[PDB]
């Protein structure tokens, strides 16, 4: 009912809302008792007035509870229920090696993920490059895999934090997207619906990032750690570098290639290593599967080096109806692009910057991403062999290998990639992959 | 399109909106091209950041030109085009007197109006307890009567400021009605579209004030005066008391009766007198039909004592198709209620408070108003011989005479009247009828 307008009026005048009041309104959104205009007004009043830590927690936990919430206490599993979440990036593929890695270390990873939003990639989209992959198993199969494999990566049923559906949509047309409380709500409500004991948040800083500035990434990470632990879920955040492409490849099929190679030890991008190992370590300590960073890293290094994690991945893949030989034979399964050639800079120099948002857009343009929610994706296109900041570039040393649908396509990404990368005469500042660790 | 959202962001960030941006939005609301959530978000940004003077004239005139705008210059009239507008209240019958009064003072008063909403009855619902009274003459009939009588009172014979409808509806459920620049536009746009040379605004203060506070009431009065003058109309406003019924009666038919009695001289409520006179003085001074209060009061006293104003009223009832002998014979025409009995307080003491809102809402529930515009008004029901603040009440002194279809609606209304009125052992302090005059 129209108690709603009174809660709006209350927030408007600068009064904090209560848990009952926030729950009412959120449930109002799910059940369509509350109009889009009422949705807009409250969002606006929250942009201006913001929200106290308690209001923030109430907002998240109300949204989480608006849908179905997962309970694994029933299954008496040997270890903690954990996950990672990330704000996104280009060539940020960490989840693919992380779920298996943590899972091979005794965690249980019910990773319910999503489709690529603009220039950033989706994890689901990458996995759909694997032939036969099912991101939508029945909830009970889903429980089988978790128990038998230890990780599964699946798509949102529709039953999950549904309040966010109408609330985010309205935010998008009303200029209320940018508010940290409303963002901490959207970001966390879904992940918390998984019934986790622990969570680590990856908050990217730099040009590629959601947040426009570092102090804002830091404000968002602190909000999230604050609200999550408040929700009963042990949580830390890492601030990690999105100033260049994290992996050496960006796309779908091409990212899954580098995932397998990483696990099997075929190839490991040192920065992608830094960020993946850092996120996992946070998962193992916050789940008491390790005493300390050193012991965490000790376990993780082993599972990664001896193929365990690779096996876990294959098994999970097999389990989700992908090839049973996929880890070994990934070669023959993944789509390859019809045109794959390197692009070279017009000058020699050291790479001193790149616009990572731009590169990411080059990939959507080639077909690797959607602008529309219904755009179809070509899984073969993208970049590989990406050059890194401070790399020496010349006629021998290409900026990247572009994978495209045709020559038309390839020439255009070749423009974007040359324009997005900046060359200098001196190897610039060498930036840390991980900036700080944020806790309660 | 959805640069509507960009307008919202601009206002949100604290900028002034252009006239152009404001007419794009206003017209977008009339034309459906902008949705409910955007309306509500913009409204809320306007609640927070207010608006400047040219913003305000832009809003009001964008609304005004969203629909037809009258022009009287063709009919070549001697004497000014002048009207009265009011935020409304229980028992405010001033229009029915003042129209004839000022018309009889040589000016032209095209009062255009609406039905009742909430606790306040519309002037047109009052005029419609007169048998046959026609609130919808067609265009030349409207023009004819004004030339002849000098006044007429009608509903909107056209669409005057259509953009106000989605905008007020959305405001009324989003807690955005309280915004002075938005109110001002609503309240003024319909009146400016009337093509007036002058206007006086009656802003009620007290328990019947539209605004939550007296100090919000001044600002409203002050904002209306500024914009109207900025819109080209010579405008002043009075802040007048609604802490109780203005007239001695409230209803439709019962109000018409007292209304007529005022004019013919049978009874004149001093407080109703105070306000009516002062509003008329404004119309005469601003419409340059007199040079100061003193001269203006002379003239209106004359037409009140010499019968010309009462006369103007009858002509106007016959011209508008109610009985032509109505002034003389009104008790033959006006329907009596089914049950008339005085209602008594259950304690003894002075009347300290009167909840006027609760009173109109008592009339509505009697069948006096309409909560749906689809209802059936019973024109007879209502209240007469209202007790007034400061009156000493005992077992022989009635709070009012109640007029109700049956004893069951009587006993419900009586309940409401005793809920309307607070007694206690000390008489309250007096209040002026008119608090202040606002010009320039
Ligand atoms: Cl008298």
């Amino acid at each position: 009912m129209f108690l709603a307008q009174e809660i709006i009026r209350k927030k408007r005048d600068g009064h904090a809302l209560s848990d009952e009041e926030i729950r009412f309104f959120i449930n109002g959104i799910r059940d369509n008792t509350i109009s889009e205009g009422q949705i807009a007004a409250l969002a606006m009043t929250i942009f201006f007035h913001d929200m106290t830590m308690p209001e923030r927690v109430s907002l998240t936990m109300a949204m989480r509870d608006s849908g179905t919430v997962l309970d694994w206490k029933s299954l008496n599993l040997n270890g903690p229920i954990v996950d990672k979440h990330s704000t996104g990036g280009v060539g940020d593929v960490t989840s693919l090696m992380l779920g298996p890695m943590v899972a091979a270390c005794g965690g249980y990873v019910p990773m319910i993920s999503g489709r690529g939003l603009g220039h950033t990639g989706g994890t689901l989209d990458k996995l759909e490059a694997i032939p036969g992959f099912d991101i939508f198993p029945d909830d009970n199969r889903f429980r089988e895999i978790i128990q038998d494999v230890g990780v599964a990566i699946i798509g949102q049923t529709s039953s999950l934090a549904p309040a966010d559906k109408r609330f985010y949509a309205t935010r998008d047309i009303t200029a209320t997207v940018d508010s940290i409380p409303l963002i901490t709500g959207s970001i966390l409500a879904k992940k918390l619906a998984e019934g986790l004991d622990a969570l680590v948040m990856d908050v990217k800083v730099g040009s590629g990032a959601f947040m426009p500035t570092y102090e804002l990434s830091e404000a968002l990470a602190e909000a999230i750690v604050g609200v999550a632990n408040g929700a009963g879920v042990r949580t830390t955040a890492l601030l990690t570098d999105m100033n260049q492409v994290l992996a050496s490849s960006a796309g779908n099929a091409v990212e899954v290639r580098e995932a397998v190679q990483f696990l099997t030890g075929e190839y490991r991008n040192p920065r992608l290593f830094d960020v993946t190992m850092a996120l996992c370590v946070e998962m193992l300590i916050s789940g008491q599967l390790a005493k300390d960073d050193a012991e965490a890293r000790a376990k993780l290094q082993a599972v990664l080096d001896n193929g365990k994690a690779a096996e876990v991945f294959g098994r999970m893949v097999a389990a989700q109806k992908g090839p049973s030989d996929f880890v070994e034979n990934y070669d023959k399964y993944l789509p390859t692009a019809m045109l794959s050639k390197a692009v070279y800079a017009d000058t020699e120099g050291f790479i001193s910057a790149m616009d990572t948002r731009a590169l990411g857009m080059a990939v959507v343009s080639m077909g690797g991403g959607r602008r529309q929610a219904s755009d179809t994706i070509d899984y073969s296109v993208g970049f590989t062999d990406m050059a890194r900041l401070g790399d020496s570039i010349d006629g021998q040393r290409p900026l990247a290998v572009i994978h495209a649908k045709d020559e038309a396509s390839w020439q255009e990404a070749a423009k974007a990639v040359k324009a997005a990368i900046i060359l200098d005469d001196k190897a610039p500042a060498s930036t840390p992959s991980v900036y700080r660790r944020i806790t309660e």
